[PDB]
């Protein structure tokens, strides 16, 4: 499976890079770092959890923005290497209004903007916070989507070298990689 993209028609004329830069600034930084995770307000959650899931999801503390990372994900918590998210990352869904969770059988978004699927990312535990999965997801938590942008760029170029993070969603749709919402 090659990378597949779903996008709201709103972003037809946007490039993926610009969309993601704007989304990152919109979601912001939840300030998830040592000494700044003191309650549940900026942890997010796993489905099913407690520290592992086919989904990890997080709401912005600033806005209604949220993301859902899909795959086979693991968090080391306090075990070495500490505070490492690793495993398989298949998908990233970006949007507004996170719903659900482990107790209701999964996370969803009420208003998804864009999703990237078949990412094929797979990072081992021993790589720690240098792992690609860790950096992609932590980027989305911390207001910097450059790691995700980098991985999407590489996957698009592998489909065809005319495709990049700087293609518009409509260009990517013409190329058979992306698809606009039914509407």
């Amino acid at each position: 499976m090659s990378i597949s993209i779903s996008y709201s028609t709103t972003y037809s004329g946007w490039t993926v890079a610009d969309y993601l830069a704007d989304w990152s600034a919109y979601f912001g930084d939840v300030n998830h770092r040592p000494g700044q995770v003191v309650d549940g307000s900026n942890t997010g959650g796993f489905n099913p959890g407690p520290f592992d899931g086919s989904q990890y999801a997080l709401k912005s503390t600033a806005s209604d923005a949220a993301f859902i990372a899909g795959g086979d994900l693991h968090y080391t918590l306090f075990s070495n290497p500490s505070h490492t998210l690793w495993g398989k990352l298949d998908s990233i869904a970006l949007g507004d209004t996170l719903t659900g969770g482990a107790s209701s059988g999964g996370y969803a978004l009420d208003s998804q903007e864009v999703s990237f699927s078949n990412l094929g990312l797979d990072s081992p535990i021993a790589q720690g916070r240098d792992g690609t999965v860790h950096k992609v997801v932590y980027g989305l938590m911390s207001g910097d989507s450059s790691a995700l942008q980098g991985q999407i760029d590489a996957l698009l170029k592998a489909v065809d070298p005319s495709l990049s993070i700087n293609s518009t969603f409509d260009q990517l749709a013409a190329a058979g990689v992306a698809h606009a919402t039914p509407a």
